[PDB]
């Protein structure tokens, strides 16, 4: 009866919002839903030919004038091929270069992150790599909802580089990728507002077959709380 | 020639959605059109005695179980009498108390948030109150799609008390009443989603004898800072 346990269910579509930054400066956006996830690419020519949607970055020729960060970024679109693949299985996000781009990640806030300390990771091309649990999202979420802890991140962030391993895109972050699911934007939004008012607030999760949901704070914070027992916690002694 | 101005033409009419609230929660939603606005009132039969559209609020019976609310909210349907008045004239958003109980209002977000601060202030019976201006809201506005400020606020929330001049409503705001000119609901996500693209965008103003637009950024800004010209701004030291 958990309303928020659709999230899981078997054959359920999350929309993905894409937004695409060159040198800073937002130049695409589009938002998805698609069982295989998608697919950043550079190219259309060999757009659907993989599984998952294939979302194309512009040509920087119609955004920006810089002609050094004009040519970093064509050889970026050039070493995409495949392109940076992004999908969900269970409670789990997966990612996976495919091109021959060295792409780095990190979950942040909606802001472009800045250098700070490096990426969480590189994107692995020989098998998938994962970067996202929904469980230990929602726990920080039901922590949110106590005060005693402060907002959960959600966006996804892809540092495209060349295909050059001596390249450090991370520090200039020439060509950034956000891949925001917006299910958790919405959950953390409902949190926020509803945490704050007595008023039953109303929330829109953006997945297939769903309409929004009016609840109150109670309701909300219970349906947290099951919604835990529908995932999977490795235990400190567990194989 | 501006098609944004159309909100303001003689006899053209803004269409109202309104949501009612008892104990925070949701029992009533309705959306209206009429030349003399609209009246919330707790009994049909007065309604079509004075001008105004009345938008009669349910019968707690039917969604409450606690007896202390219902008795109230009960209590506030019997003050109501002519009703609580919110009608459009030019730029300006009036409402007049024409019943019994007292009634407070507040511009603020989709949902109410709680908070030590009182009301906007309480809607006059003796003669028509102020309680939205969209000179202000359009200029706040174009502030936000400049990014130099935050989205400007438009929904009205009305708290209707009962007669007694001891009662403290805005305390417990058991009787809640949203009022949102999806107009303006609409005129603000433009702002947003034309950030998004600066491509076509469709805006529906939801008014009378007016198709959907089409715009871009670039245009939507342009009408916005010409709609500007079309109302009247108070000058420091004027009459």
């Amino acid at each position: 009866e958990n309303p928020l346990k659709r999230l899981l269910v078997p054959g359920e579509e999350w929309e993905f919002e894409v937004t695409a930054f060159y040198r800073g400066r937002q130049v695409f956006q589009q938002t998805i839903s698609c069982p295989e996830g998608l697919r950043l690419v550079g190219s259309e020519v060999g757009d659907r030919t993989l599984p998952g949607w294939p979302v194309t970055l512009p040509d920087p020729g119609m955004s920006l004038t810089d002609r050094g960060v004009m040519s970093y970024v064509r050889h970026v679109l050039s070493c995409l091929g495949g392109g940076l693949a992004l999908w969900r299985a269970g409670q789990w996000l997966w990612a996976q270069r495919l091109g021959h781009c060295h792409t780095y990640w990190a979950v942040s806030e909606e802001l472009l992150p800045n250098s700070g300390h490096g990426p969480d990771g590189e994107v692995p091309k020989d098998k998938e790599g994962g970067v996202f649990d929904l469980g230990p999202f929602i726990v920080d979420l039901i922590t949110f909802t106590e005060g005693s802890g402060r907002s959960p991140r959600y966006a996804l962030w892809f540092c495209v580089g060349e295909s050059w391993p001596q390249d450090q895109p991370w520090t200039k972050r020439l060509v950034m990728v956000k891949v925001v699911p917006t299910c958790l934007r919405a959950l953390v939004e409902m949190a926020r507002v509803g945490g704050a008012s007595s008023l039953e607030n109303t929330v829109d999760l953006h997945i297939s077959n769903s309409h929004p949901l009016s609840l109150t704070s109670d309701q909300y914070k219970a349906y947290l709380q099951d919604l835990v027992e529908g995932m999977d916690f490795q235990g400190p002694g567990e194989s």
